[PDB]
């Protein structure tokens, strides 16, 4: 395709420059700032709640036969008493540990499926809360 | 609810976060994510190993709001004087990264998008034929770590 290398070269340039800027406390864009804040928040959460997070990840083990409903059931228990930014971070971290576990078990095919389940969950459940609570820009200000 | 603008940006956040978690354990979301990660790490390794020599390189270009592509190209051309290799491509990315950081430090934020476009032009004009001839970015990933 005519524009393939332009498009992938630009992607590589943007990624590398976003990374270099973030290392010095700068950001390529507002979306890059949201991504960075969420990456760091996930590390912080996983470190502070290591034992409690281990109890959560033990609740679900994805197989090629696992239905979205099983993921949605576990994630729903995480938000039964309500939503907050910390619980949203825990949701992202949970999805990340399910993907890690899938590749550990040589089921890399499940990674794209988990990503699609996470995006479905966010769309079906969490957008009204994100919007009412100032959006991802408020998360960046609260985290930083 | 319905599939609006927030669902698309939320999917982008999911992909970015999963890519980051997988990379922490030595895994990758995709081949493109693997290239991006290898280049990020190679840049860090280069900047650490050649800190003094790299400082001499970055000092060669005095960026200003009037700096043209030609001035970046002159300095970069010197870097590839003895030919192209993966290490000098890593040094080229690191150089562009340091110029962006310097621009923001000096409150000339406008130059960042100008540097990204210079890098893409230099990449397409001078380095891409060599990259295709030498196994592409996938070979760089296999060679690196
Ligand atoms: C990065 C980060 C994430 C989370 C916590 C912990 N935390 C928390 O501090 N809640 C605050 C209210 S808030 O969420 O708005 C605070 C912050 C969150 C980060 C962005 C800015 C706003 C509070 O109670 O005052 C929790 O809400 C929480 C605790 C445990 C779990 C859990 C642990 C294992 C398994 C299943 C759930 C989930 C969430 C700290 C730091
Ligand atoms: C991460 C990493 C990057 C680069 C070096 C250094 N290096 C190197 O080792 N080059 C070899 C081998 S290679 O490049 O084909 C492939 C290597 C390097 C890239 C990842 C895969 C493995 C060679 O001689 O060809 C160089 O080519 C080099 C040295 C100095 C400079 C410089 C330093 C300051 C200012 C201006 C120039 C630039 C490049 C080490 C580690």
């Amino acid at each position: 395709p005519l524009g393939s290398m332009s498009q992938s070269n630009r992607e590589l340039v943007v990624d590398f420059l976003s990374y270099k800027l973030s290392q010095k406390g700068y950001s390529w864009s507002q979306m890059a700032a949201v991504k960075q804040a969420l990456r760091e928040a996930g590390d912080e959460f996983e470190l502070r709640y290591r034992r409690a997070f281990s109890d959560l990840t033990s609740q679900l083990h994805i197989t090629p036969g696992t239905a979205y409903q099983s993921f949605e059931q576990v994630v729903n228990e995480l938000f039964r008493d309500g939503v907050n930014w910390g619980r949203i971070v825990a949701f992202f971290s949970f999805g990340g540990a399910l993907c890690v576990e899938s590749v550990d078990k040589e089921m890399q095919v499940l990674v794209s499926r988990i990503a699609a389940w996470m995006a479905t969950y966010l769309n079906d459940h969490l957008e009204p809360w994100i919007q009412e609570n100032g959006g991802w820009d408020t998360f960046v200000e609260l985290y930083g």
